[PDB]
């Protein structure tokens, strides 16, 4: 196959893209070793399925799991009606989700479960896919002449051939692996026949963040989780949290061999020490760098011209309601609250107004890094930690160091009954979430 695996596509036909999935246990090959891993569509990642604004998604989800599981369209502004956080399929059981994509819309998005209490190990085993969403931007010709390639990052850890189980500190923490994979394979080489790349990057990791950084080269963001920004923004790394997207184009700049790492980054995670008084828990510190694939570049590599202008971003009514959410840890008990409460499923936490603006403050009051993910209704990222966004774009999934405040102008759209969480998921499960309803 190609040098650099990528997983299997799924487009549009005629504006539908209909198609049964079946979440099952897999027998794979698995950088280099055999393994069983909970997949969709037999494969790890799951297909990417690549769509186009206005067109219909009919995906009937089969479930051959021996839990009841669900599917969240991650990053969509559809209804919680069809994306809805709630759902039970039993096993053995199917369900169709039916909606059409928004008309203003682009960008990487991606399917994983949402069962509470069944995420993290659901998805840690293998439960994961794309969906890219098309623009009519994509025509320009500083991009559709980029080489483009979709990397999905995700670890992952086995024992006795299956994912590996977690642990009291993997509930605390959030579960990582040693294996740190692109698109499910084991530091892949990008052979790159063109000098400009349009990599779109996925987070599909439980817990595991990526500080990227390609050796020797600047990235240039255009576009965040859930839409372009106004213009390319040239960075020196970027740091992905769990659940996180980007696109960035890559201006190849001299022949030779080209390492994009996943550099030294500190969350937060924790472990125990007994030093003579003890057992107390002790910062695990940063990351090791890892390296996540290997890039060689073309002869004589001639990069294009960046684009001068992406999409602008939407002139929003003015705000009507400022919310403050503060996220609190009682690390020991693996217990995670937003003001001082625990998920329940019954309780509405926050009442809002379709059609409205809201900010949204979201303030860290923990020790480790959170990233906050919103259902339903992107929102705009106006600063975290007191330094204002170098950018507008749509976003669902903000990081939080601790003691950070985010401020979020959240337009609120579809409907309905929906939540907000930790997207570290094993704190989800453990109950860092909350309801929100829009009417
Ligand atoms: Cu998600
Ligand atoms: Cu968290
Ligand atoms: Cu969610
Ligand atoms: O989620």
């Amino acid at each position: 196959g190609p040098s650099f695996p990528e997983p299997k596509v799924v487009r549009s036909q005629g504006g539908l893209l209909s198609l049964k999935l079946s979440a099952t246990p897999t027998p794979l090959a698995i950088a280099g070793q055999r393994a069983t891993l909970l997949t969709y569509g037999g494969s790890f990642p799951g297909p990417t399925l690549r769509v186009r604004p206005r067109d219909t998604v009919r995906l009937t989800l089969e479930n051959r799991l021996p839990e009841p599981t669900n599917l969240h369209w991650h990053g969509l502004p559809i209804s919680p009606k069809v994306d809805d956080p709630f759902l039970e399929i039993p096993p053995g059981e199917s369900w169709t989700y039916e909606f059409t994509v928004p008309k203003e819309l682009a960008g990487t998005f991606w399917y994983h479960p949402h069962l509470h209490g069944r995420v993290a190990p659901q998805l840690f085993a293998g439960l994961l896919g794309a969906l890219v969403v098309e623009s009519s931007l994509d025509a320009i010709p500083e991009l559709r002449e980029a080489e483009e390639h979709l990397l999905v990052l995700k670890d992952l850890a086995l024992q006795g051939g299956r994912p590996a189980p977690h642990t009291p500190m993997d509930w605390m923490n959030g579960k990582e692996g040693d294996l740190v994979l692109v698109n499910g394979a084991l530091r892949p080489t990008l052979v790159a026949q063109k000098a400009t790349l349009r990599l779109r990057l996925l987070n599909a990791s439980n817990a595991r963040y990526y500080r990227l950084a390609l050796q020797d080269h600047p990235l240039y963001l255009i576009a965040a989780d859930g839409g372009f920004l106004e213009e390319p923004l040239e960075v020196s790394e970027l740091l992905l949290a769990p659940g996180e997207r980007a696109e960035v184009l890559v201006r190849l700049r001299k022949e030779g061999r080209f390492l994009l790492q996943a550099l030294p980054y500190d969350r937060g995670a924790m472990g125990m020490m007994d030093m003579g008084g003890m057992a107390h828990a002790m910062p695990q510190g940063p990351s090791r760098p890892e390296t996540l694939l290997y890039l060689i570049a073309p002869k004589n590599p001639k990069p294009l011209p960046l684009p001068k202008a992406l999409s602008p971003f939407p002139t929003l009514p003015a705000p009507v309601v400022t919310r403050r959410l503060v996220l609190t840890e009682d690390m020991m008990a693996a217990r995670f609250f937003i003001n001082g409460q625990v998920f329940d499923h019954r309780r509405v936490d926050l009442k809002g107004q379709a059609q409205t603006v809201e900010v949204w403050e979201v303030e860290n009051q923990g020790d480790m890094d959170h990233p906050f993910h919103l259902h339903v209704h992107p929102f705009q990222v106006l600063s975290v930690g007191g330094r204002p966004f170098p950018y507008r774009a749509w976003k669902d999934v903000v990081n939080l160091k601790a003691g950070e405040v985010a401020r979020l102008l959240v337009p609120l759209r579809e409907k309905g009954r929906t939540v907000f969480h930790c997207h570290i998921v094993e704190h989800e499960d453990r109950g860092m979430m909350g309801v929100l309803e829009v009417g």
